[PDB]
């Protein structure tokens, strides 16, 4: 068993996973200290600072503001969410092509370091704009998309709290399947039919639930707001024409650097499930894995370990099949076929919300069929 425990019943806190919310952070901080109001500012005005052209003058007149009143990684998570957003507003301006080159020394320097603490790119990723940039309305109401907000948007009209709220509630759906991940192997090692059957079946049910919570993207995203403007401020700077060598964080570094924008292959939802299934997926060769593990590398560092701890378990797949056992075959089916449906599902997500828009002014088509393919293969 690689995972490591904090006690009989939980895995070690060292991977950052939480019982309730899983991979996205709990409990966000809302607020930095005083000493940022500054940065705050900004980011809360991105919408109408952008619209009036206002935005890059007045990051142009920041001071520079030391990160060590960031003390705790909750602050510093904000902030980094905080510098992100205005980083990528920065770059892209209003996303007709006036781009700029070089990030001003006073975001790219905290913004840089507070990175280098968290071994995260200086770009917005996945565990920003989605698993960090949210709050409840009501301490005391649950975690549904009525009681919640996110705390940062990029344009009025852009959609992204349907957008990264509906991603969110999917990653706390799949929390209640990765937290019976150690029961699974207990029950391995244990030799307990049933509790690994309940719960093969318990995450059967959590990600089906995780397909509905999905569902609602329809509901609060509209694609051509999406495609034309929200996924302007997701794009990033490695192979992009319009930044062919990358952007200059003034101050940190003397030549451009490339970093990719953002990726599905940035949450760590369908590693985990894959892993556990021992569902390997080749779609794509190299190349796709080449990226895939690069947008690996763009997950918290503590997310990662758990992927990889996962990996060096024993395998469910195998122990399951042995058994001549109808009940634990179709347990794990139950949850291949939950995991086959949510990527059936993306598939036609990319297809209304990016390929369809696109047409209207195929390597992706064809490997998300062919990661769906392969899931659908591993069903034994
Ligand atoms: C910075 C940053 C940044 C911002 C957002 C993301 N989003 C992301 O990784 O979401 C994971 C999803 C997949 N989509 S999606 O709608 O297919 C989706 C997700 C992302 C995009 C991009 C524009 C970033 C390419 C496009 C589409 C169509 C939502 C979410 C729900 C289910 C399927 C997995 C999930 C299991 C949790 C990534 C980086």
């Amino acid at each position: 068993s690689g995972i490591q425990m904090e006690n009989s019943w939980t895995i070690s806190k060292e991977y950052h996973i939480d019982e309730e919310v899983g991979f996205a952070l709990p409990n966000p901080q809302e607020n930095l200290p005083d000493f940022y109001n500054d940065w705050m500012f900004i980011a809360k005005h991105l919408p109408d600072l952008i619209e009036s052209g206002q935005l890059r003058e007045r990051v142009e007149k920041l001071n520079m503001l030391s990160i060590d009143h960031l003390t705790d990684h909750k602050s510093q998570r904000l902030a980094r969410l905080v510098l992100g957003c205005i980083t990528m507003a920065y770059v892209w301006g209003k996303g007709h092509g006036d781009v700029r080159k070089v990030l001003p020394r006073n975001i790219a320097v905290p913004y840089c370091q507070l990175s280098k603490k968290l071994e995260l790119p200086p770009i917005l990723v996945y565990a920003d704009c989605v698993l960090a940039n949210w709050k409840k309305k009501d301490p005391n109401k649950p975690l549904t998309y009525e009681n919640m907000d996110v705390l940062f948007s990029f344009r009025d009209g852009d959609c992204s709290k349907g957008f990264f709220l509906v991603s969110l509630l999917v990653e706390i759906a799949a929390a209640s399947a990765i937290k019976v991940i150690p029961t699974v192997f207990k029950a391995m090692q244990m030799q307990e039919r049933d509790t690994l059957l309940k719960a093969l079946l318990e995450i059967a049910s959590c990600l089906e639930k995780a397909l509905q919570v999905f569902h609602q993207i329809h509901d609060h995203v509209n694609p051509k707001a999406f495609f034309s403007v929200l996924r302007i401020y997701l794009s990033g700077w490695k192979g992009n024409p319009q930044l062919s060598d990358g952007l200059v964080y003034e101050g940190f570094w003397e030549d451009p650097k490339e970093f990719a924008g953002g990726s599905a292959g940035q949450s760590s939802v369908f590693q985990c499930f894959d892993v556990l299934l021992g569902i390997q997926q080749t779609a794509g060769g190299g190349h796709a894995a080449q990226f895939l593990q690069d947008m690996r590398r763009y997950m918290p560092p503590a997310h990662r370990n758990f992927l990889c701890s996962l990996e060096s378990n024993p395998s469910v797949r195998e122990f399951v099949l042995s058994k001549g056992d109808a009940g634990l075959r179709e347990a794990y089916d139950a949850c291949v076929k939950a995991l086959v449906s949510l990527r059936s599902y993306h598939l036609q997500i990319v297809t209304k919300y990016i390929l369809i828009p696109a047409s209207q002014q195929t390597d992706l088509m064809n490997f998300l069929k062919t990661v769906r393919s392969t899931t659908e293969k591993s069903l034994l």
